[PDB]
């Protein structure tokens, strides 16, 4: 009997599209080794406290994500709506991931690949086979004249159409637009029904998808040139580190990985017991989940570096430099492996699957605070399945702007500003804030000492005080400082417009404190600090 492993295995899933998917292309923008460097630091503190704060907070105070933070402090109750708001606008962008997968899976039920060969009427003229682009014909006599990787064209040019910018909106995708629809039918039905056939398939949930990620870096690791995508990406470059926009993705990945600022966490662990040892399963989360990401960095970079030394080109120039790497680096190394079918239909099950678990859980949690914030009005009758179909076609339409052919800008805003960036560094430097400096670190530590049985060290404390707030605090201001415009593909400018938008839908979530500050005091009666005094005094019991 392995203590460890059922601990972690009835405690919650931990993998996702925030391993394969952010991290690998996260660390492919920054200059792959160069990105590890701040990361993995980052790592331990946006790993190690905060996370554990969110068990813990919902764990001492026995509440959801928005009454959480109305015990601790009602001052600071506005974390729970800026959650909310964070996950609402994530659960957006996040399942469209899951369209272009299931348009994937729907595309590998055949013999013959597409992203194969370029005998297709969607790739260009410029279309050339790989093994033939450092063939002696070809790569001599004839000419590089930008031609592409079949993939990428496939990619480009069949599942998102690309424009030539975003002002360019084109026609709505009609493929796209029913895998989505689907996609969120199938996400309705198991919500409304509720998921309560786990209690088997977990094995199969957790065994395929890390069997699937083994057997994909076995493949990877036994192709010719992976050494130089390893040495690219674990050799780092300290010119990078000089550019803010590496310490601000290397701060949100995590941020992104660990579901943290999202209020999921906190309302696990409210079913977490009062009298539960939360810190060692914690740390074993997040050391696995690191591993995890550490390891499918490894197949990407070597896939990368297959790629470059049989194209012939530069490792930072081989695929896109955006959302949408592992479609372009997965699918080649399965091309590659013997039965590129089964492989293929098998990769794209595993990632629709550890898609579907991160937005059911999403979605039932930002449902469940929705309808906690209004119980009578949201709650009686069947007004609770209208709720549900309301939100996800609200979502869904959200969601049209993204699958269109200038789609993948908006999916790019949406990534690096609406659910990730500086909306999370905010609300992770204001939960440590009002935790250390407002509610006390020697109280919390009491609390814990209380709870899980013995008093944890000088770590978490400093963290919360000093490490975390500082840390967000600097990259804040050196991206204020140094500010570059978001880029695509290191060859698209996005526009002014483009930039508001995405400022706006990042305030949109970050005013959510301040806003609820003023609203608190000018709700309370009396003088300003005696309104401020009973704002940031403990009113509500945290139950000792
Ligand atoms: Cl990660």
């Amino acid at each position: 009997s392995s203590k460890i492993d059922f601990v972690l295995s009835v405690a919650g899933g931990f993998v996702g599209l925030g391993n394969v998917w952010r991290f690998p292309y996260l660390c492919y923008k920054n200059g792959g080794g160069a990105f590890l460097i701040p990361y993995f630091i980052f790592l331990f503190g946006s790993g190690l406290p905060v996370f554990f704060l969110e068990i813990i907070i919902g764990q001492y105070t026995s509440e959801g994500g928005i009454t959480c933070w109305e015990k601790i402090c009602p001052l600071f109750s506005g974390i729970g709506y800026a959650s909310v708001v964070i996950v609402s606008l994530l659960n957006v962008y996040y399942i469209v991931i899951l369209a272009w997968a299931t348009y994937y899976l729907f595309q590998s039920f055949q013999k013959e690949l597409p992203w194969a060969h370029c005998n297709h009427s969607w790739n260009t003229p410029h279309c050339m086979e790989d093994t033939m682009r450092k063939n002696k014909s070809v790569w001599i006599t004839i000419s590089s004249t930008n031609f592409t990787s079949p993939v990428i064209e496939f990619w480009e040019r069949n599942v998102l159409s690309l424009s030539p910018g975003i002002d360019h909106p084109g026609s709505l995708k009609w493929d796209l637009a029913l895998c989505l629809l689907l996609v969120w039918l199938v996400c309705f039905f198991c919500i409304w029904k509720g998921v309560r056939s786990t209690g088997k398939v977990v094995y199969f949930t957790a065994t395929f998808p890390f069997a699937m990620l083994l057997v994909l870096l076995v493949r990877g690791l036994t192709l010719p040139g992976a050494g130089a995508g390893i040495k690219f990406y674990l050799y780092p470059d300290i010119t990078r580190l000089e550019d803010p926009q590496v310490w601000i993705d290397a701060g949100t990945q995590i941020f992104f990985s660990y579901a943290i600022c999202l209020g999921a966490m906190t309302s696990l662990g409210s079913y977490n017991k009062y009298k539960y040892n939360s810190y060692r399963d914690c740390m074993l989360l997040g050391c696995l989940n690191s591993g995890t990401s550490f390891v499918s960095g490894f197949a990407i970079f070597s896939i990368l570096g297959f790629m470059a030394q049989e194209q012939g080109v530069d490792i930072a120039d081989v695929a896109e430099s955006g959302p949408g790497l592992a479609f372009i680096a997965y699918p080649k190394a399965v091309t590659m492996m013997p039965l590129p079918t089964f492989w293929s239909i098998l990769f794209f099950i595993m990632l629709l699957l550890l898609g579907l678990d991160s937005q059911f859980v999403e979605v039932e949690g930002q449902i469940t605070s929705l309808v906690d914030l209004y119980p009578s009005f949201l709650r009686k009758g069947y007004r609770r399945e209208i709720f549900i179909a309301f939100v996800c076609s609200i979502s869904y339409l959200l969601g049209l702007t993204m699958v269109t052919e200038g789609g993948m800008y908006v999916f790019q805003l949406f990534d690096y500003y609406a659910a990730s960036g500086v909306c999370l560094l905010w609300v992770a430097f204001f939960e440590c804030f009002v935790i250390a400096w407002i509610y006390g670190g020697d109280n919390l530590y009491d609390g814990i000492e209380d709870m899980i049985g013995y008093r944890p060290g000088p770590w978490m404390k400093y963290s919360w005080a000093v490490i975390t707030p500082v840390l967000c605090v600097g990259c804040f201001i050196f991206s204020l400082v140094k500010y570059v415009p978001l880029t695509y593909n290191k060859t698209y400018v996005y526009p002014n417009w483009a930039i508001g938008l995405g400022w706006s839908l990042a305030l949109s979530s970050m005013l959510c404190v301040p806003l609820v500050i003023v609203i608190r005091l000018c709700q309370t009666e009396g003088p300003f600090l005696v309104r401020v005094k009973y704002l940031l005094t403990p009113r509500e019991p945290n139950r000792w």
